[PDB]
């Protein structure tokens, strides 16, 4: 009932840019009007398994996760994440008690040019477990117009990675609960 | 009974400098032993609304938000927030469980003004949903010797801003509940 | 029943070094699926109460404090955490309900000392209630290869601090629970 989650399965469950090419963990916990998060990101094959900006010069430092959801707070299957491996921890009927609060967070109006900075997350966590491989985490709810909810991971870093996997280190935050 | 929050109505809440200049959104959860907390600020006028530090020389680079209880957990007048935004989710008589416990943050002894390290929490959050736009949010319990209780948050950033608005990103965090 | 914890007693309860030369201060609750982690530590005695580089060229830039669990999630003698300052909130029999989830971080295997990412939390945390002393607190689960369960705090730094306190602010992380 009270928890939300990618399984622990160990098989790919996200496409960055291929199918299956990422593992994304995920865990939404339900304290009441709060839900608490735990995130980490493993990319098991394709151009982002093993960052290398000396030899790769065409390499973007930045690459995107949705999680879109529809009014009944059922995954949608245009997520980057596979519905597959999205479930209770023990497919669902409503997790409207697991969205991003409205009111709290809402969507852009036609007119307007952006989302109040309250809808954004920042977090800091790290590649292979080390401290000097830097990474930024911008956590965004309901930015993506044509859904009901969304959880939006980007994925941004700075520094010429030299032969470093994309194993991300886990980060905890919260957000408030439609319900 | 287990969310003590400031509302989402989009009516600023809260006094900077003046009286509603500022929209502050804390939700308190209750988790037992431990309080989750989520916070994030927007300032809707006044001299922190847009931030230029190349125009104005005067401007200082922080400022404090307290949030005063006394013995039975009740807002006090004198706080930065408005009591009248400050309720359950769902006027309250006892929220001495949403307190920061006093055994854990004690207050300063009158031969001490300095606390123990443990009753602040440091967060860096962004504006404008920004990364390049941080600010330094420390969160001090019991810090206020003329009150029961006391959640302290002082914003404070070192950028020479131009033109960036004091519109903040979101922060989770946590400490462990009076009872 | 939710809450494992090091009491608020204020005697000293943990050894770096030497028996009884810290304070951690470690809160765990649990919500569901989910540990909600409260942590901070004072150094009360021995070389790394008052840090100076300055003056102590020999001094190192890290320690280590363990919390080692036997198959029962019972704290084990071997943990630098005196066991006489560990329990409920309100000597325990069974608390694997609080232990770190072995299929999200999985201890190494003989083929490989060298864990999954997701394993590990990093924290910015401060002394002396300052942003500019910086600590980096590296949390590892499972990592200890002679227990059922571990949970590893690596505490390091860069500055030549010179008469900084390791009195440390508090910080918030959660981890996957086993049940």
């Amino acid at each position: 009932k009270l928890t939300l989650w990618t399984t622990l399965d160990p098989s790919p469950n996200c496409r960055i840019d291929v199918d299956k090419d990422s593992k994304l963990t995920l865990v939404l916990t339900k304290c009441g009007s709060q839900i608490l998060a735990n995130v980490s990101l493993l990319v098991v094959k394709g151009r982002f398994q093993n960052l290398n900006y000396k030899t790769n010069p065409n390499l973007p430092k930045t690459f995107t996760i949705k999680l879109l959801f529809d009014e009944n707070g059922i995954l949608k299957d245009s997520s980057n994440l596979d519905k597959n491996y999205w479930n209770y921890r023990n497919q669902y009927k409503n997790a409207v008690g697991f969205m991003p609060n409205l009111a709290a967070y809402p969507k852009s109006t036609t007119t307007q040019s952006k989302l109040y900075a309250r809808n954004t997350i920042f977090g800091n966590i790290y590649l292979d477990s080390q401290a000097y491989n830097p990474v930024v985490i911008k956590i965004t709810f309901n930015q993506e117009a044509d859904s009901a909810y969304s959880i939006t991971l980007n994925y941004s870093w700075g520094k010429d990675y030299e032969n470093i996997p994309f194993d991300s280190t886990s980060f905890t935050f919260s957000y408030i609960a439609q319900e």
